[PDB]
């Protein structure tokens, strides 16, 4: 065994070490070929055919680039080949736990199908990784290339998910703290996973990525901060970091939360729920699981991919008729209709436990207009979306350490007013989308009136098209005019 | 209904007329989302996740651009909105007939599973189109937008497949002859399908496309040639046309016929053959079909996509054990091993009926070397690939009509020696690849010796690595040295 | 004469009407080949070799695209071929008035060399255009193609510079009001000049352009707003407009106001000032002009380009020794040294009349540190830069008209809180850069201390590297820590 | 001093060692900012504003990448930091000798102005480099970074120009032979200079570059070939090498030898010839040079750039009237007119000594057509262009060494028939362009007839538009029809 070269349209020629090749050439990894990076987004942006597999390659490559670059610039850090391999492996392997349609699965489906469980793709990635290592005799191959499985497997898992339980990490000591900032940066979110997806999703969506990760890597150094060694950015890159999260937010606004992409994810999720009793997936020892319980057995989860969409779509069992019908409406483009969007005002923040009650409230609003049809709670869908800079109300740049050219080893902080008065004052907001399940002309008109009345009742922002969709409702509200 | 916009990473914002949108939003069209443009290539180039669906959109868009451009430049042609829509529909619909993994299906699987039938994706596209139209009540919508179904459906079919039987076409008369050169150009192969796939495949593969279709469109005119009106290129674009086919050939060399991509296609094909008795696909009136017979019922063919790969992979039926095992070897990357490549010499041309006997000949060669193991016909795969400029021995530029700036209405011909002595002297060749099903170190070494000996016996070209893989064999052949 | 095609790396193949070709093929237009778009930026970003000439072609092309697109979508507007040509010509010709190194000339040099005059490149473009038309017998060619010079020349001039003096425009009536929003949009700054430079500058600088002008053009419509017909953007594009000005601001931050690019512009300006008495440029009737007075005669201005830099650099006249020395220091990279950057606080806004007194204040600060050398007012340069969204304190999106899909003919307004809480709260700010003319290690250290002390004295923001460059000064200020 | 970073739109962030920075920040290097890479091409492709400066940076960067890569993959080669710097310096400095408009200068002007001298830009680069080193005290800086000027300056000069006089090189011994194959590969022309210009010219011209140099670098190794250590390509890259020269040829066909670009270069050359008696350039010790003699003194040559075009254009001296007039015709686009293009037939090859007599032969042809005007030898220009794969008649791939994956240290050869029957049979050809200095309609018509008759008389290829431009002449020739 020697090194392999892969051509990636984002990164060009990526060299893979033979150990990485062995990890990649397993069912658990190859599975990622059959899970779309952006889920329902492909049904809006037809370039976004890409899957988690190629993204994982890119993340592993970039993890390698950053760690090599630091080591070249600063030999005093004592970064070993062993460290490099462990970081690359973590990079490759942090997407392993994703399920059908990526964020649809852990973001929409599991929460609705198994509300008692608490589950994340990060957790899944750890479990899948364990299963991958054990099912495929990787440990011998690791030690053949100088790894120490007890330490190193812990290190890898920790990079993906955080401390498995004061320095809280057991895979590496504090002098190598900076290594935990590469693959999944818990402190501020500036990590190579983002860098790959910005460039890859833009390339496929047909929009333009504003962020130069190569520049950033070139200006990255390790400096002591509070008795940890941390990655530090050159002071002047601070604008470019602000812009990085601006770009993240734009991609979410235009693509990842596109209103139609999300309603498709919702329809798919409904279909999965209706099929969950009847689909069976064979796991370990011939035991059988549902879509919703495949997460409890990694052998079954291995076989859970975008394929279930098509298994349902192509089924003939009458038990699956309901689920199949929903997916067929997706193909005919008979989708639930978008009514509008709004935001909460001032202090108001909407909690997860209230989400269930929001379609009720909308149906309860009492618009003063003549309506032929009357709509019920169940006719409305209300999607609440939390947009932030990755740390709820917090500014992640306040958690970044910088250095200046005249003292490269001295870490510093930079505040917002030290950069620009043109930056955002807040770093978290919520969007509320409302859709109607009844798609006819008269139902849609009514839904608009309930929606706008509801916005007025709750003192939300005026929908942009409020005066056009609901001309009789909007005048009642003073603030709107 | 009004027009829709789609964002494509190759073409940007594509406007779709409502009629085109109605055609697209059907199960027969949406099916294309689940068929990879490049089949097994995705397993070698991980950027090549793209499907036939986004390619079809691109082809329809480009068909519209070209026909608009001609009409703008030359109103005397009397191109109607009706003509435009019919050309766009043909452009969208010429990929409808592809099956699982695209060219794998009609190039490898169907020929092996049903040698008596003569089947092409083109034929399939016509049948699928008919099915699509009838299953979805499109005819009323066509006449709603000014189309005449009897004429226009014929026109569309003819564009895709040629005359359904002096002027052999019934969809349009000779004065509109040029329209048949847009979507699928039977005369020289210069059409918008190539243009989209060059650009789209390069974007995804991560290689660079040499061909400027926009330029070409801007210099295109219609001129009288032998009492037909034909599309003509400006004289000076002749070098760029030569280059267009050079590019086609390079893409085939590096990507579409990559030796590993092809062996994966072969392994998948094998698995499909072993599964063909046991997989059942439900067609019209609940009737049941095999993978190989789904092409006889369009309702079944609708449900025949890349999904069968995963149906086989994830199956538990012991009847499918053999098929499942082959696909599992693909995931482990336990592939049949490449032995080498060679070409025939001088006049020698290998016919399709001899393909079956080639693994026999290789096993029959008698290399003078000590061999621990001895290999049989069934241990060898021999892939023969015909590379040309799209017209076997012929130079497609001899079938192109040009015009010069001083007489824009006078069509002319340009010969090869009028352009360059640096062009190819031949326009067709064959490549022969040989692989071994026994993958161990000793089997592989033996296979190399049989291979090189066989090349010498048949007076083929010396493999590039001949002197390294078979140092004892290569000296016997004088021509090689 | 017929149409010409030009290949542009940004837009591809641009068709030019013969009239446009005639305008282009004049000394007054071709002059733009010898003026760098980004001036001193080329000395920091070596890909930025591009000149105003190619940018002007792009602007004219884009002006044509937008006006065609509107006309196609809305024939009721009665846009004529005549209207199209006039808009294209305005687009081509709005950069005619730029001088050596573009914004360096009107932004730095003329203000310093002739403070009594008020001069802008826009004014210059009008004068140059008149000169171009008259010197080259264009009027006959205009009427040959259906233009009416009295009306149309006024129209073109007005598009560039505004009303030459209630509907204030004479070139076209109110029913064609929208045409004045294409080339140079006085209302909100959303025009095709920006769209070309975003794309062209990015392509050359090696940074990525976030803005999709093609998308924007597709969603543009004309709607009645207060008895004017105005261009209107689709409501959902409002995020993308915000992002457009965000991008503008980033390009200014990283490129157009790069601290070194600006100091180079300053050094060049200094050299021009020292050479202004001795360089002579022959204008109309053999009369002679200086660099600073060439703006009074268009014949002379025609011959004023980046070439003067090299005329000075290569000169042997001892009268030019001082000017030549400054340029030579640019080649040796002996530049004035950057000391730091800071901003005013809260309400504080610095006016143009106080700029001259700022180097005085810096020298007057009294840092408590041991200094080997002592610096005077003349050793400091203080560059004050006003960054905004193009309308000082105003939000340009408040001056944009939108429309919704359910009422395409009804214009509406959208406020900031109707879009996002993550947008900027202010739309203008100031940056202050300080440089030192004495470049040695000890002078530089001193300058850092004066600078930081001065910042503290004026209650400005703490320089990002304050604690590294001036560790003894920064503790005195409470707010900083 | 520490390292600098430069952002290039082709290569991204390039790191420059301080020594390289010192070389770059000199008048002799910075001079390259004012010489256009493609000369008169900018007047056809307006994106081609790029200068030799940014190209040189790219070449130096790429030289560094290749040498680093070889050293990383094969430490046994003993490549030192010293070796790396010397290769980078050579890469930066191989363009130093170019003159105004690049190839126009040594290809057209010098040969005509000083036919007795034998001069190349390569020779110039060596002299400029010597001048650069001595004028700027670089030798001390070289030794400060571990270079040995006697050896290393020789090494650098040798890389650019070859042996300055059996191992013929003195800068390095045979064991470091491969280092001479990086910057200017005398054996086969595969070097980093091409790689930068392919990518940079394509980016600016707006055409697409087919060559992946990064791929090629990754597969490059050093192997023993005939007791030299040489750079070797992986066997399977052989198609990609063929393609590299195919691309070179296409770039020459469409861009570098564009017929109008070339005639502009000719017109500029003419103007330079007419100005050469009157322009004076001050060189070393106040001594004075002409445009044509500035190559004898590096101090004068330093000041010789594209600027002379504008010095002439803007001059008022009546002695320069003739020269100024020619340049003014360029601005009005009053160019010498292209008549047509043709090639010699079969064996016929045209020698340099016959070039001067070709306009005579054309004027002496006797076409049987009625002509109002009659043209003389001096009214014709005849440009003969030798197109090849860089080695006249020879196939440069026959001078490439390859290696196979099973024996990475064993170099091999690959012949053309081992690759493809679709490759070119010849590797050199000639193109003949003819232009007319009299531009009116009747002079042009006549010139077409002389041209086509002359082609017939010499048994050349039929111009592509022969039957349109000269319908009365073409029938006389049997071979044409
Ligand atoms: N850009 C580019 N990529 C290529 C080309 N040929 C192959 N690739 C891509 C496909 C894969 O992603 C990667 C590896 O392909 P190779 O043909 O280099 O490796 P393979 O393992 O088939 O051959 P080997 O094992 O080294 O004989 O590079 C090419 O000509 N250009
Ligand atoms: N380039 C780009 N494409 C976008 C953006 N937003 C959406 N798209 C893409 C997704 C689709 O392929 C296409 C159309 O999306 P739209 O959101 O304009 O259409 P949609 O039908 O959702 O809106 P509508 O039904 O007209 O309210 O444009 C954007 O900001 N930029
Ligand atoms: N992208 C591309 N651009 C080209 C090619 N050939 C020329 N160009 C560029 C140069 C110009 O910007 C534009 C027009 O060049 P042409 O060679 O088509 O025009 P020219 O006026 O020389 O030919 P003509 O008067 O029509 O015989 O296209 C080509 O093969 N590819
Ligand atoms: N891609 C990119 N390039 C930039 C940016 N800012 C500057 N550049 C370019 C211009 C130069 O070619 C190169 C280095 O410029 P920098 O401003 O980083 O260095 P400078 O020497 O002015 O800063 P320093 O001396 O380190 O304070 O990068 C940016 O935000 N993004």
């Amino acid at each position: 065994d020697t090194m392999k070269v892969i051509n990636d349209p984002i990164h060009g020629h990526i060299e893979l070490h033979p150990l990485l090749v062995r990890i990649i050439d397993t069912p658990q990894f190859q599975r990622l070929r059959y899970i779309k990076q952006l889920g329902g987004g492909y049904y809006v942006f037809p370039g976004a055919s890409h899957n988690r597999f190629e993204h994982s390659l890119g993340v592993g490559y970039l993890a390698g680039c950053l760690v090599h670059a630091l080591g070249e610039k600063q030999p005093e850090l004592q970064i070993s080949e062993r460290d490099v391999l462990c970081v690359q492996i973590a990079g490759l392997c942090r997407n392993l736990g994703h399920g059908p349609f990526s964020h649809m699965f852990d973001g929409r489906f599991i929460p609705l199908a198994r509300p008692e469980v608490k589950w994340t793709h990060e957790q899944g990635s750890v479990m899948m990784f364990e299963h991958l290592i054990n099912s495929n005799g990787i440990k011998p191959v690791m030690e053949q290339y100088g790894l120490i499985p007890e330490e190193d497997i812990c290190f890898i898992k920790e990079q993906i998910v955080g401390p498995l339980e004061l320095w809280p990490y057991k895979g590496r000591p504090e002098n190598k703290s900076f290594l935990y900032e590469i693959v999944s940066n818990k402190r501020n979110g500036i990590d190579v996973d983002k860098w790959d997806y910005f460039a890859r999703d833009c390339h496929h969506l047909g929009i333009q990525n504003n962020f130069d990760y190569k520049r950033f890597i070139k200006f990255a150094r390790v400096c002591e901060v509070d008795n940890e060694l941390r990655i530090c950015a050159r002071d002047k890159e601070v604008g470019n970091l602000y812009d990085m999260f601006h770009t993240r937010n734009s991609l979410h606004r235009r693509a990842y939360q596109h209103k139609v992409g999300n309603i498709i994810d919702t329809m798919i999720t409904d279909a999965f729920l209706k099929a969950d009793d009847y689909i069976e997936i064979t796991g370990a020892g011939g035991k059988k699981y549902r879509i919703s319980t495949a997460i409890d057995d990694m052998e079954a989860y291995t076989k859970l991919t975008d394929n279930i969409f098509l298994e349902i779509l192509y089924s003939t069992d009458p038990k699956l008729k309901d689920a199949r019908e929903i997916l067929k409406q997706i193909e005919y483009r008979n989708l639930f209709k978008y009514v509008g969007e709004t935001q909460p005002t001032g202090q108001i923040k909407i909690k997860r436990e209230d989400y269930e009650s929001l379609p009720k409230e909308v149906a309860s609003a009492k618009p003063k207009v003549l309506l032929d049809v009357k709509l019920k709670a169940e006719d409305f869908i209300v999607d609440v979306i939390n947009m932030d800079y990755g740390m709820q109300e917090k500014n992640p740049i306040d958690h970044v350490s910088f250095y200046c050219k005249t003292a490269p080893n001295r870490a510093i902080r930079i505040t917002k007013n030290q950069v620009s008065q043109l930056l955002p004052e807040k770093f978290a907001e919520q969007l509320i989308r409302v859709y109607c399940k009844k798609v006819d002309r008269k139902s849609l008109y009514a839904a608009r009136q309930y929606f706008v009345q509801w916005c007025a009742d709750r003192n939300f922002t005026k929908p942009q098209d409020g005066d056009v969709i609901a001309p009789l409702i909007t005048p009642q509200k003073k603030e709107w005019n």
